[PDB]
């Protein structure tokens, strides 16, 4: 039929794929190509005019790469997809195609450090100016833009604290005044959170994260109107950024996110048990989880996300010492600072990512001494709170 | 010893290379992670701070790729080496990382085609102005520098016609007046010119070509002082293009380069016996080859050059029609964009990548009707010749 | 700790694997290569004589391989494990590797096609004879039994009805005569049965089947004991077979098998849900499914079974045009003849795999007419049943 | 054309292959697959039959691999290739496919070890019994010859100390007793010596070594008359050995063997020079090598050789710790056991390899306690020189 009619587990499996036309090989082929040939002078002008379809090269397209492009657009529910080298490419090769000097960007604070690294020191060299505000609060975002905003930036769920922002909410503020609504969609995979449906224009991810799920691919993608992601194509990745991604990795990929729906399920059922028991001990001062009732944007997130998510934030009681501790105190938790794989992962953001930050600085981040954050994997949930709580019991 | 000490040849197999220290395995074992672990909270801490040495997260570096990073830099006798996503990547990621609003370029007008797409038209938009000259008349290059300059960039040899750059004189004048020169050596790899050598500042690749050789990477490589490096990394790359290469690619370049040597010596070989070929044809107006006498820059191309490189570029007779026929007629050959692959490739620019351009818009490119490029692979020459002469006796 | 103390989901994830000792990278790196170096001759003497521990040559052992073998020894409950090429070459290499000229093999006859073919004909070639029974009935596996019987050989469930064979009745019997038992276990993998548990001596699976799961590996896998294993390593695989798995191919297994109990969790589910549909269909004359009560063996397969697997058998009325008509009707499911793969695929042997076989010789075979055997993926259940409703509405 | 139709170099580069039919794609797509699907139930019934042609399973047949086993048939002018799991698999798939019990195997005694254990122990066990001779003496073939020979076995040149094997002659001893002749031709590769066009029925390699050179592949290929290669493929791997190649690793070989040609040349460049510093060196007593006058097959080698191979042995003054001393001396070259990679490795059996097997019968075996065996690599060879002068001088 066609693969945007079936149900999103059957879509996962089988939207962008299909045995191969000439050999009936069921696995997409890995098409590891640079070069592609062409039947005639003709094949090779019509390609290029670019009048007619067909490849080319590999930075401009392939076969297993388009799978994935495809796949992704139909799971977010938008028109094209545009798979790139990481996750930040896949975030400037975005913002660099939408925007030039003298335009301005609008951008949540509660972003991925390394995004907010782009936004604030290299972006104003290109003449392009940035203000961030607090997106949990969509009277900022509108109070912020200017003639010149191009685009509003946002994340949610949002490290370190999982605040959310509201896509639809913002998505009507920005529409008004004119500018694109960009979400980075990375936490919540389309399994759990479709910000296209809310009125985002643009969705970006990190693949490296749920999407590939197995912590051996770095790799973007980017899902958007067929017209802006041909423009992200042509000049964003061909000219500007040359972020494309190999074909090997988007095989990882597409094999990746085919176990997308029972991978969510189940970090999430983890996660929620998870969460639960923190919340339940004595020595956990607080725990930041979409989740838990507790949770100053609850209802909010019930409304927008099918999902709590795989990821809880925690405060341990005792600040910096007792975060150090902890962490060395894991045996089955793995240290290590990316999340979405299928083995639990820690870190402790002030002992380890931010230890030469002033204290003063960080808690302006939003990172206090204490916090821990933890990306909670496929083991069963009894042999992680186990080793949470050995190690929590210990620490404190 | 140390792997700088030996011939060029030890340096192309050994170089940036060892036997895996946990198990002795002797390939470079593809480390296709994202994530990395740390022993404690201290360890992640160190290698954070960055106070101390060792692996984080693919994006910010891997050990299969700085094998190939480390081999590079010693081929080029440069200091550090950077590898990317693709060619073009290592061209912006670079030129990102040194310019912003206000400054200047000077580039050579005979360059790669998507080099001068991002060149003439990205970078103005981001407040970085470019001026093109003709890089073969030094004076020009001169002429053009702006108290804003911070590079000139260059390549040679150059499409369509394999025109030269002389890299030591250009270095001496862009030095003089505080500009970085950059070098894409692209087409003849380090065993056939070595920028640095001759006083360039920063080496650019595109490894899809001869370092790979084998026609299934895209890839770029960056090779330049460690404090240029560290920068084109940290910022360039982390930040700005999220331009990284996959694990998995860098080993089948490493594995690629490991027969650099060998493969360029029977390009070369069988390159000069086919332009020879040519050059005796009475239906062949020109044939440009670095290896032919008659070469405008010959004498400059013997003391810049180890060898006249694996490329020509041949007119035949009665322009786009005859053009058309020949490339339709070959057998061997194989019709496509690429080069520095193993097999033959051939394109004929005017009617296949160039048909929608204005005909005396091509000619100011120097893109003549009649003009063919032969990439030359490891084929027997004489069935090159026989499927060559074979295809111009049918188009004349 | 020691990985095998923990829960079984936790297992499947960690079991065999930890970071790499030299780099930290989380995902075990695919150690591809044939050659390993030696520190000094003292070293090669250690490793071969073979006193001391450590890699020599892939054929021989491979760390990449080393974790897949160790994890699935963990999952089964058995000392050690070795890889194949192939879930035959896993069936064979045990089998050369335990007998010679003269012994005997009692074996089920409701086996795997190639592994029939193997017993019927190479065996006995050898001087190995063997006899077949139905190992549904125990007494006729006694009865088969003589002084040079080496092994008993089941598979359970067993094409292409799915019936069953109790392993803790039959392993009493085995050994009571002297012989060891060895199971194939493809159908069920580790997480919904044990023989080792039940009294088997040896387990072999395909793991192109569910333990990869991902529909791009061929290969197998042997766990038993430790003496046991050394010899079809050092023997079997070595010398008679040679049917080593690529560190590429285990590399994949691993990566697939991080997901085996989510998989089976969900084929299972699936498979129950259009069990019953087709079980309520009045075209469909009867269904093949350890999950449904009606099942001649349900609760021995309760007992020995944790979960009723993702395969399913059925006949649909009209015979061998309305199972033709049928296959060619359905949309989703794919036309293949592999199982244990993330998409749904359907076969009727009759028409596809067995047409020239006699009709009469089929149906000796347990091979009527109107049987369709199919794999449940990981589909929305829903989408499978009505593409099922609306094949066999078309068909009836 | 026809691909036998070009120069051995062209056949080198393009046999087996051609450009992807769907997309263009010139690498041979990877086919990573395990399943097949078909178009209807006719489309598999055809296939099956097998009135037919198209693929089914990897382990029967894939188009990756496909494409090397015809790549390597061109390549020693045989009719038709299969690959295996590794260089054993290929011999015993061979020999367990032509043989039964009763029936009777010549073998030379100078053979791979591996493969002399199959032979001594293995086939025996299976009724298959082994006659051992010395195969430079064509008359002892002759009288080892029984009613019961089925095959004459044979390696040229061959460990340690490269003797040669009159293929032509044996050939016609073999087949006029009505034997086939099956030679190992896995030292010369089919650049450098072609046992079929001598004669000989099946030819087998470990591409492990020089075909694809890179040392990152365990593999095997077997080349022989169609008829013969259908019962290795439909019987002898299908069912006995299940010795099938993963269609990654077929891609690496395919890739590896792109170079063939300028390898060969390289390594037996490279070996020549090394071979005559060694044997103008007074402290080495012994040096073998095809390419030195003094070797005793000399003509014979002139005649059926086209180059004198890539490996040399040696014997050092000071028999056994002179030469333990000398591997442990050495700087550049890599103290390991394979052959045919890029890199130069070395070896010294005394006191690495067969320590502790007795030095009477290794005295037997033609291993003598200061024999060395040198795999020549691409390295510059008067860096090799150098480490060994540098080794030997230090040893004795
Ligand atoms: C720059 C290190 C990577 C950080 C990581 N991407 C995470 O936030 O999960
Ligand atoms: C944009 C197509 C690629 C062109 C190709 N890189 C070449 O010039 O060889
Ligand atoms: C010989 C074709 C493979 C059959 C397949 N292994 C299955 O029974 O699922
Ligand atoms: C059993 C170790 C492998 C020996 C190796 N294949 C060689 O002779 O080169």
């Amino acid at each position: 039929s066609d693969c945007r009619t079936y149900g999103f587990n059957t879509q996962i499996v089988h939207a962008g794929q299909q045995p191969d036309p000439s050999t009936g090989a069921l696995s997409t082929p890995i098409f590891q190509t640079s070069t592609f040939v062409f039947d005639s002078a003709e094949q090779g002008a019509a390609r290029f005019a670019l009048e007619e379809s067909g490849y080319i090269y590999t930075r401009l397209g392939n076969p297993t790469t388009d799978a994935l492009e495809k796949k992704l657009a139909v799971l977010e529910r938008g028109e094209a997809g545009l798979a790139t080298a990481s996750g930040i490419s896949a975030i400037t090769t975005t913002l660099l195609t939408l925007c030039q000097q003298g335009d301005h960007i609008v951008s949540a604070s509660a972003i991925y450090g390394c995004t907010h690294a782009f936004l604030s020191h290299s972006m104003p060299k290109f003449g392009i100016n940035v203000s961030f505000v607090d997106a949990a609060k969509p009277e900022e975002i509108r109070a912020a833009m200017r003639p010149e905003t191009k685009v509003v930036y946002i994340e949610t769920p949002a490290n370190p604290t999982l605040s959310l922002v509201d896509i639809e909410t913002v998505a009507g503020i920005a529409h008004q005044q004119g500018a694109l609504l960009v979400v980075d969609n990375t936490f919540m995979s389309p399994y759990c959170q479709q910000p296209l449906q809310l009125g985002a224009d643009i969705v970006v991810h990190s693949v490296t994260k749920y999407i590939n799920g197995h912590g051996d691919v770095i790799g973007g993608i980017i899902v958007g109107k067929q017209e802006f992601i041909d423009q992200a194509r042509f000049v964003g990745l061909k000219d500007i950024t040359g972020g494309c991604m190999s074909p090997f990795n988007a095989w990882l990929t597409l094999r990746g996110v085919k176990t997308l729906g029972i991978r969510m399920e189940r970090h999430c059922e983890n996660a929620l048990k998870i969460a639960r028991f923190l919340e339940g001990h004595p020595s956990i001062t607080r725990v930041y989880y979409p989740g838990l009732s507790s949770h100053p944007q609850y209802e909010l997130g019930q409304r927008q996300m099918s999902l709590p998510g795989g990821i809880i934030s925690f405060e341990i009681a005792g600040g910096l010492e007792a975060g150090r501790r902890m962490i060395n105190s894991v045996e089955l938790c793995l240290l290590a600072v990316s999340l979405g794989d299928t083995e639990t992962l820690i870190q402790h953001p002030a002992s380890m990512t931010h230890s030469p930050v002033a204290p003063e600085e960080r808690l302006k981040a939003g990172i206090t001494d204490g916090l821990i954050r933890l990306s909670v994997g496929l083991e069963d949930p009894e042999d992680i709170i186990n080793d949470l709580e050995h190690a929590i019991r210990k620490a404190t």
